[PDB]
């Protein structure tokens, strides 16, 4: 087991060829790796928005690989967290993709 896994909640959001692009189905399998919760969609505007809701011990590294890593047509012109902070614990049952 482990010592105590701090619960966090954070956002992100993507700026570039991220538009055009069905990198959401792989946003699916990578999501799993660390095993994480949240959804996946994007907005009227021309942007990803990916609630990614897991512990400090993977969503530290989660956000040093989505922001690094990623697909060829998925330029990461931009990439920023929001509404980081600690919460009792996650909201969801798992991952899933919302077109």
């Amino acid at each position: 087991g482990a010592e105590g896994n701090t619960l966090i909640s954070v956002d992100y959001e993507i700026f570039g060829k991220v538009q055009g692009v069905f990198f959401r189905k792989h946003t699916q399998a990578e999501g799993k790796k660390l095993g994480l919760v949240g959804w996946v969609q994007n907005t009227d505007r021309g942007t990803v928005q990916g609630q990614l809701q897991g512990p400090i011990s993977k969503v530290r590294h989660m956000q040093e690989w989505l922001e690094t890593r990623g697909s060829p047509k998925s330029h990461i012109d931009k990439a920023n967290f929001n509404n980081e902070k600690v919460i009792l614990k996650l909201d969801y049952s798992d991952f899933q993709i919302v077109k």
